């Protein structure tokens, strides 16, 4: 087969991809829905991906389009999950899903609660998160290219954000990703 990657090169999921025997392109700008960049390709694999598919694309890749979104979706659906999960102090997690039209909205795969500790910062749990993720497509990547697995509905409701919701609240990050978590837990609450 022949797998598309959206977002940024990582070797080691190319290298993991490749493994397989599948051939594996990666693409991380807009995607025009006529290019040919899609030519052929069997699976799409979203991950870190910076625009919106274009639902064109979407229809056409019904059940062969996968999105790895570290949020515990319903949940922080859109931007910056890891930073409204403590700003609005949700579940946390991690969660594949199928791409279906709108905003990480579609049927989920797998997901994987991710907990927090004593003196975490945005960093530390922005990068727990990562390698949760990661695994656990490792372990599901085998099953969801057989098509040996099915999702259930994601539920309607959690939350959504753009990323400029967080602007009223950057003045709290005053180490940047190296903020405390404990400083910002329901700081958009009441
Ligand atoms: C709006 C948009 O398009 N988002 C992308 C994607 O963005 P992202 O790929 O995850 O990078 P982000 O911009 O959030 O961070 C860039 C770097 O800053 C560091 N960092 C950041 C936040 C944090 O809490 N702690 C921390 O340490 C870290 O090194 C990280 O790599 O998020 C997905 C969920 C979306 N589905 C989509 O694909």
């Amino acid at each position: 087969g022949k797998i598309l990657l959206l977002g940024p090169e990582r070797k080691w999921l190319r290298d993991f991809l490749e493994s397989f025997e599948d051939e594996v392109t990666q693409y991380q700008d807009k995607l025009d829905k006529k290019s040919a960049i899609l030519n052929n390709v069997d699976f799409i694999i979203s991950y870190g991906y910076r625009y919106i598919i274009h639902p064109d694309i979407v229809e056409r890749f019904k059940q062969r389009a996968i999105n790895l979104h570290i949020s515990y979706l319903p949940w922080n659906k859109g931007a910056d999950p890891n930073l409204w999960s403590f700003l609005e102090d949700s579940p946390k997690g991690v969660t594949i899903h199928y791409i279906d039209s709108g905003l990480d909205t579609g049927e989920i795969i797998v997901q994987r609660e991710v907990t927090y500790y004593e003196n975490d910062t945005l960093r530390t749990t922005y990068e727990r998160l990562t390698q949760t993720i990661e695994k656990l497509f490792m372990e599901y990547w085998p099953l969801i290219r057989l098509g040996k697995i099915r999702g259930i509905p994601q539920p309607k409701g959690g939350s959504y954000h753009k990323l400029k919701d967080k602007e009223k609240y950057l003045y709290l990050l005053t180490d940047g990703w190296d903020t405390p978590v404990q400083k910002l837990i329901g700081k958009a609450q009441n």
